[PDB]
């Protein structure tokens, strides 16, 4: 299967105990307080806070 992305987003994002931004990776689901993203195979839970959503 395959989960299509939010179109026109696009999300860098920190990973739990590193400062550099990660991305660009795809928005897959917004929530109240996180986000779901796809940074090549990788689909990860973000918390709001270290994601950096970019409407493009
Ligand atoms: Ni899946």
């Amino acid at each position: 299967h395959h989960h299509h992305h939010i179109q026109n987003f696009r999300v860098y994002y920190r990973d739990s105990r590193d400062p550099v931004w990660k991305g660009p990776a795809k928005l897959l689901w917004k929530g109240e307080g996180a986000v779901v993203i796809q940074d090549n195979s990788d689909i990860k839970v973000v918390p709001r806070r270290k994601a950096k959503i970019i409407r493009d």
